């Protein structure tokens, strides 16, 4: 049944498990720091990927010149 090389990026002991939390926690505090609405922080909680978390703030911060 062997087919995938031992070293691979498919999965490992460390996974996105401990990443969305820090990503959401680091992005969420900035909202609280700025004092924006709580609707945006709730939306981050529903983020399905870090790129979605960082890219969502970029759109929100961009709308603030």
């Amino acid at each position: 049944m062997k087919a995938i090389f031992v070293l691979n990026a498919q999965h490992d002991e460390a996974v996105d498990a401990n990443s969305l939390a820090e990503a959401k926690v680091l992005a969420n505090r900035e909202l609280d720091k700025y004092g924006v609405s709580d609707y945006y922080k709730n939306l981050i909680n529903n983020a399905k990927t870090v790129e979605g978390v960082k890219a969502l703030i970029d759109e929100i911060l961009a709308a603030l010149p």
